[PDB]
């Protein structure tokens, strides 16, 4: 099956699996840095806010790590003065969403090999249209 539509749900995208946390896969922008991730934490269901920890590979090849609290807003994941919709997630292997006109697929470190859902690939495809993607996952540290 393929239940690909109507999983817009900032929240569900916003909590995944509640464990691990999320790479940046492929994206529509150049020049991206490498190494680009979120990791989750201090979920509030009752208010749909968490702490992000997210960053990219430093100089030395390290992650930065920047805290914010991220909000669910419908479709929107709200940083601060900055947006995502999520264009699809399941909770728990990888998101498509727009952010700032481009298109990223974000995928689960359980499944960085491969095997997650396959409507994000779908998905990824249908919203970028004719911009290339862009692998961002490249010689990478651990998780925080």
């Amino acid at each position: 099956m393929d239940d690909c539509s109507g999983k817009t749900d900032a929240w569900t995208s916003i909590k995944g699996p509640k464990t691990g946390g999320y790479w940046l896969k492929q994206t529509t922008k150049t020049g991206e840095n490498e190494c680009t991730y979120v990791k989750g934490t201090d979920f509030k269901e009752n208010t749909k806010t968490a702490t992000y920890t997210y960053g990219y590979k430093d100089a030395s090849g390290k992650l930065t790590k920047t805290t914010g609290t991220a909000m669910a807003k419908g479709s929107d994941i709200v940083v601060g003065s900055d947006t995502s919709t999520v264009i699809y997630t399941d909770g728990k292997t990888c998101d498509v969403v727009k952010h700032g006109g481009h298109t990223e697929l974000w995928v689960h470190s359980s499944k960085t090999s491969g095997g997650y859902n396959n409507c994000c690939d779908k998905k990824f495809t249908e919203t970028r249209g004719s911009t290339p993607a862009n692998e961002v996952y490249k010689k990478c540290p651990g998780m925080p």
